[PDB]
């Protein structure tokens, strides 16, 4: 659920996820895929898509477990749909510590979102 | 300050460090060094001699500037004894992380810290 996902990114970042993320890009929390604005939002999107290919757990609002182990984050269990959700929001996390390099706080409150340029189908 | 120590032990481990750590074994949290129980505990020892090398700055009230990078914590600043400080701090967060293996619940609450054997010297 978005409560895992929020805190995979609190964790690989060290950055509040909702400040840093919630609106970022044209990709990064409320929102669809849009046209990735740097690294950081490539990610989101990444994300978005990996979110669209599950089938049969809901990736918003179902629950899965994961573990931190040596500061990695470890997906748990099994439920294909839910193992993969796990996956996708790992991936999200590591990619943007990744990219925190080039994290530009400018694209923090992009509130302008609707206005993205329409993404590629996954 | 107990906060910045708090939490990069957060950080490293994943526990609650209060929980996991604040009455651990003979030498984690309240209290002074005593000999050390386990891998863990030996962490904390280290950490406490750590704080006996600094002169002139306050561990548990001074607050210190550190960031994590690339899950890495980096201590910031300059102020030879803040700066050993954090050092200090850092090193015992990472050591708790990578004893994790052997934590063992049963020093978790460890009322009986005055009863720990003596430390030796630093
Ligand atoms: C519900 C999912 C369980 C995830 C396991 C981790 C348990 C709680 C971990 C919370 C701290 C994460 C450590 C990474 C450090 C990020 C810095 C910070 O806490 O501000
Ligand atoms: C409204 C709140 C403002 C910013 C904080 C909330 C962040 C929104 C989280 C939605 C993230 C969606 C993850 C990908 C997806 O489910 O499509
Ligand atoms: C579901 C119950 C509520 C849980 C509280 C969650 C609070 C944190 C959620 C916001 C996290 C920021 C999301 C950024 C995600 C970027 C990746 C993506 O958009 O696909
Ligand atoms: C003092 C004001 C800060 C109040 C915020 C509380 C945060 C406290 C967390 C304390 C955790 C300490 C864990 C024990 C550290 C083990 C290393 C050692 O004991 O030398
Ligand atoms: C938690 C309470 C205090 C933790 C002890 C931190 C350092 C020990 C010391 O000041 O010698």
């Amino acid at each position: 659920s978005l409560f895992e996902l929020g805190k995979m990114i609190l964790q690989e970042t060290g950055k509040n996820p909702a400040k840093s993320y919630g609106v970022y890009g044209c990709n990064c929390g409320v929102g669809g895929r849009g046209k990735p604005k740097d690294a950081t939002d490539r990610c989101c999107y990444v994300h978005k898509c990996c979110y669209k290919k599950l089938t049969g757990c809901d990736p918003k609002k179902d629950r899965y477990s994961y573990s931190w182990k040596d500061k990695t984050i470890v997906c748990g269990e099994n439920n294909s749909c839910l193992k993969e959700l796990c996956e996708c929001d790992k991936a999200v996390a590591i990619c943007l510590r990744e990219n925190l390099d080039t994290y530009n706080k400018k694209y923090r409150y992009n509130y302008l979102k609707p206005a993205c340029k329409k993404a590629d189908p996954c």
